[PDB]
């Protein structure tokens, strides 16, 4: 635990988890369900908010920047994999703006 990881858990994750556009990101991408047989060929480090949440709950992270990189990977995966016109891209962008706004007020340490 750091004060920063606390803030990521209580402020950042809280605000994104309950957001109306969060639902595609709450669990790992299931490439079979979604009919995306090339997903895991393109995206080599899958990430999702449930995994990040579990990691915060279980004190997996050593530093805030580690959890921040996982959020980033999650969004980046979406931008890389999806078509520019896919609605999921706009959902991701919306959530990432919240993430950045909240991170701008995270404490030092």
């Amino acid at each position: 635990v750091t004060n920063q990881l606390q803030y990521l858990h209580k402020v950042v994750m809280k605000a994104l988890w309950k957001h109306q556009f969060a639902w595609p990101f709450l669990q790992p991408v299931d490439a079979v369900k979604l009919g995306l047989p090339d997903y895991h060929k393109i995206i080599k480090q899958p990430m999702d908010m449930g995994t990040i949440k579990r990691r915060l709950e279980n004190n997996y992270y050593w530093a805030a920047s580690e959890c921040m990189q996982d959020f980033n990977t999650m969004f980046t995966n979406c931008y890389i994999y999806n078509k520019p016109t896919d609605d999921i891209v706009l959902m991701a962008q919306t959530l990432e703006k919240i993430f950045l706004q909240k991170v701008a007020s995270m404490p030092q340490e």
